[PDB]
């Protein structure tokens, strides 16, 4: 069932358990959610997941899972990556709230893969923001069913609805090809492309008061929806991203797969964008300081990871296993550009006299800024990289024993091990520096299962610092369509020392024949333990994510969401935010005939201005206002 809301195994085989007997909080995030909330990126996607937040990059693009940073723990099938996501190539998004030794929680992006079957699906969305985005997903068996050919193809453009000319432009190609089809010898060949030009956003500054603190912390200034801070003529964000997946299994026993992947991957990232005002208290007197800020970077990975997973039997239990080794090399390359923004008066300070051509338009107005401009100051590379070279390897071992039908056991460990050379150019003589370390990493989980539908978990993982205790239920219900989770967590970490206490409540799949859901809560009581006693930035104290569709007539399904984040600090310091905000989304869908499907979707129904990322100093992004998109999807099968 293609439709589900709910998801009951991860798709990567170092999972050796149903997701209901897994003794940790995880949460997929299906296809069907996916297309029903027409999400266009992966944070527009996990808006369906509570507490998960953005934060830092002209769009930040790291996520914060239980209030600790997780930009090194995305992954693309079960392999780390070389960045703004995109959703058109994935099949689902698994998200892992604790830690997982097999890879503060992480994000697994399961790749679509050439497979039995022929389809051809496509589809267009049109929007009031000028979306125009075309889909392409054709699968072909050829070889006479032992191979396939897949191949997806996207391109978007769009603006954004509240942002005066902020917009967004990318392409992306997704050849795969993969033989041995219902045999016992596997090859699958994946190359993903991306490319985006985008003009970056500037936020939105945050207040600068004379007396701001933790006790009296700043928020963004109130200024009309639209304003735009940046350049038309100067700003620019260009990306480009190419990976190359071979993937080779091979079944040893009925017992044993064996299992070699290498991936190859490159990404150039070259950004210029505008920052307002950088806190030098320009507002105050009613002008902005156009403060640039840049990116220019290169970065090249290859890695190889060997997995041996399957069964054994010891004691009379069975034991369900993954072991592996994993290989990898980074090299990036980090430049910048040298810009002249300076404003005629020390450098970044302005008032009204000097915005526009007196200042070379580098100052500008608070209330109505002018985006065109014609800024004119010199741009020139460094040429004076930073350049890192990584290799890292890693041994890992994980096993479930089944004691009995009512209890399990996890045990799991990872060792890794690190050399980075990074050499300066940007001082003079450049410097070479070298670093070695390794990181330990274990866990374990125990499993009551009263009745085999139900299922009460103890757990406990620790890194050498950090240690996680968790305890939670999960239940299966109406058929094992309705996917109930509860859970209470603690993180501690030190030479952050840090906590986090919370709880965690999920709800996936189907209430009723008609009504399906997809919804959690997320409380995060965090702490700094002068900053002692202060939260965590990018941890909102409570979040909720309801999405719900309902089957009203035959050949017609409408659906809604309701969002809820809590105030998010955006310093360890507790001395800048964004407040709270609910956020309300619609849907309604028509199958026209089993080929055609028409779709809308309302995007913040009410038009609600809020702050999807605050920054730990200067400024925060505004997201996107209400939006109205109309899908076409075609289907062959």
């Amino acid at each position: 069932d293609e439709t589900t809301y709910n998801v009951d195994r991860s798709a990567s085989k170092k999972y050796t358990a149903p997701l209901l007997d897994t003794p940790r909080s995880v949460t997929v995030v299906p296809k069907q959610v996916i297309k029903d909330t027409a999400a266009v990126s992966l944070q527009d996607a996990l808006r369906t997941v509570p507490g998960i937040t953005f934060g830092a990059n002209p769009t930040g693009d790291r996520p914060f899972i239980r209030g600790f940073d997780a930009q090194s723990d995305t992954y693309v099938d079960g392999v780390r990556d070389t960045q703004t996501r995109e959703i058109f190539n994935l099949e689902q998004i698994e998200v892992s709230k604790g830690p997982n030794s097999a890879f503060g929680g992480s994000l697994n992006l399961v790749s679509k893969q050439a497979k039995a079957g022929n389809f051809i699906d496509g589809g267009f969305t049109y929007g009031s923001d000028q979306t125009r985005r075309y889909t392409l997903d054709l699968n072909q068996e050829f070889l006479d069913g032992n191979a396939a050919f897949r191949l997806n193809l996207l391109k978007h453009d769009a603006n954004v609805a509240g942002r005066d000319e902020v917009d967004v432009s990318r392409w992306g190609v997704a050849p795969s090809l993969t033989f041995g089809l219902g045999s016992p010898t596997r090859v699958t060949v994946s190359h993903y492309h991306l490319e985006s030009d985008d003009t970056p956003d500037s936020g939105i500054p945050y207040a600068k008061s004379s007396d701001r603190s933790k006790h009296n912390p700043d928020k963004p200034v109130n200024v009309d929806r639209g304003n735009f801070y940046g350049l038309t003529g100067r700003d620019f964000q260009k990306s480009r991203i190419d990976t190359s997946t071979i993937t080779v299994e091979h079944d040893l026993t009925d017992s044993l797969t064996i299992r070699n992947t290498s991936r190859y991957g490159n990404s150039h990232q070259d950004y210029l964008w505008t920052q307002p005002d950088d806190s030098q208290g320009n507002i105050n007197n009613g002008s902005v300081w156009r403060r640039q800020n840049n990116r220019v970077s290169t970065t090249t990975t290859a890695v190889n990871q060997t997995d041996l997973f399957g069964e054994f039997y010891l004691g009379g239990f069975k034991n369900s296993f993954s072991t592996g080794l994993e290989f990898s090399r980074e090299d990036s390359k980090r430049d910048g550009y040298i810009v002249d923004t300076n404003t005629g008066l020390g450098s970044n300070k302005c008032n009204p006299s000097l915005i526009g051509a007196p200042s070379g338009y580098n100052c500008t107005s608070l209330e109505n800024p002018n985006p065109h401009d014609p800024w004119n100051g010199s741009i020139t590379r460094k040429y004076a990289p930073l350049n890192t070279v990584g290799t890292t390897k890693a041994i890992y071992a994980f096993d479930t024993i089944d004691l009995n039908e009512q209890w399990q056991v996890n045990i799991g460990a990872r060792f890794d091990s690190f050399e980075t050379t990074a050499k300066n150019h940007g001082v003079r003589p450049a410097t070479k520096l070298s670093d070695k370390s390794s990181f330990w990493n274990w866990q374990a989980g125990l499993v009551w299962k009263p009745v085999p539908n139900g299922s009460i978990y103890a757990s406990y993982a620790t890194s050498a610092e950090t240690t996680n205790y968790e305890l939670g239920t999960k239940w299966a219900f109406f058929n094992e369509r309705l996917e109930l989770s509860a859970a209470i967590f603690r993180t501690d970490k030190d030479n952050t020392q840090s906590r986090v206490d919370g709880v965690e409540l999920s709800a996936s799949g189907k209430l009723t024949e008609k009504w399906k859901v997809f919804a959690g809560y997320s409380y995060l009581d965090s702490e700094l333990v002068s900053n002692n006693g202060n939260e965590m930035p990018n941890t909102p104290k409570n979040s909720f994510s309801l999405w719900t569709t309902y089957d009203i007539f035959p050949k017609t399904t409408i659906g809604g969401g309701a969002f809820y984040v809590d105030k998010v600090y955006g310093d360890v310091g507790n001395t800048v935010y964004v407040p709270d905000y609910w956020r309300y989304d619609a849907m309604a869908s028509y199958k026209l005939s089993k080929n055609v499907d028409f779709q809308l979707n309302v995007q913040n129904v009410f038009d609600k201005k809020y702050f999807d990322k605050a920054y730990a100093a200067h400024y925060a992004s505004q997201a996107a206002g209400r939006t109205i998109l109309f899908s076409t999807n075609f289907h062959f099968l």
